[PDB]
């Protein structure tokens, strides 16, 4: 229901502040480190570069994040790695490369087996934010290889996706139809056919309904992903906090069984406007 709302947030830019400080706010239950956005056929060991934060181009190594990640997890926050994003050049390449990449993610990000870009860690999940890939092929293969690895080691990491709000999604529909994601974060912004606007919840309500019908199983596995300010959604979609709580959430069909909470793009925007602070007050 509404009171059990969990909040997620994207993190990975200079203006976001430190990861540790983001967790210690205690506003969030999930944080996406964003993004791993360059990989494809000839890139056997993908590197992480966070703009103005860490990477070979910044002169500060991303492995300094290891202790902050661990502090977050200790205080009950789940830390995901997000693939893809609005920028970069990414592709799953082929059925063979999809196996290579799934093994790479498991060895270096999910099991503490070796030292990787974020140091020696075991993250809580992998998040498919496939907004603008080279093409739509092989994303289902990547998902299915990670799912299989989970069975082999009896691991507990989670798998999630962030499709656009118009079903069926151009890039992730085959993957979503496997029924093997744990969570779906539907992006209700930058699309006039399915987002909120002042005095009209009919299009977002209908789109929520379409997603409850086409996503199985029928668990609490659906989040709304929304912009945390007007500035991070030049295509529209921003919902003021009082309108979210009062005019939108009470009127989503099957809220009781399907709704898991909200995700905010992004941490910088959230700091600037107090979005999640005002939501938490009205819970």
């Amino acid at each position: 229901d509404i009171s059990s709302t969990e909040i997620a947030v994207y993190w990975g830019q200079r203006e976001d502040g430190l990861l540790r400080d983001t967790c210690k706010t205690n506003n969030y239950k999930i944080v996406f480190i964003s993004f791993l956005d360059k990989f494809g056929c000839e890139i056997r060991k993908p590197e992480l570069e966070l703009e103005g934060v860490c990477g070979p181009s910044v002169g500060n190594p991303c492995s300094f994040l290891e202790s902050q990640i661990k502090e977050c997890q200790r205080m009950g926050v789940k830390v995901f790695l997000a693939l893809g994003g609005p920028k970069g050049t990414y592709s799953a390449c082929s059925a063979d490369y999809a196996k290579d990449l799934a093994e790479y993610l498991h060895t270096y990000f999910l099991s503490e087996r070796r030292e990787g870009p974020l140091g020696k860690v075991a993250l809580d999940g992998i998040h498919f934010d496939i907004q603008k890939p080279v093409d739509e092929l092989n994303w289902d293969n990547l998902l299915e290889e990670l799912y299989q690895i989970k069975d082999v080691y009896q691991s507990t990491f989670l798998l999630s996706a962030a499709p656009g709000c118009l079903s069926p999604d151009e890039y992730l529909d085959n993957a979503i139809q496997t029924r093997h994601f744990d969570y779906i974060f539907v992006r209700f912004y930058n699309d006039r056919s399915c987002q909120y606007s002042t005095g009209n919840i009919q299009r977002i309500r209908n789109a929520w309904l379409s997603w409850t019908k086409s996503v199985y199983p029928r668990d609490k596995n659906l989040f709304l992903e929304l912009p945390a300010s007007q500035a991070t959604a030049p295509g529209g979609g921003y919902i003021p906090p009082s309108a979210l709580i009062g005019q939108v959430l009470p009127y989503l069909p099957d809220l009781q069984t399907r709704y898991a909470g909200i995700a905010l793009w992004n941490r910088q925007a959230d700091k600037e406007t107090g979005y999640s602070t005002n939501i938490i007050r009205y819970l």
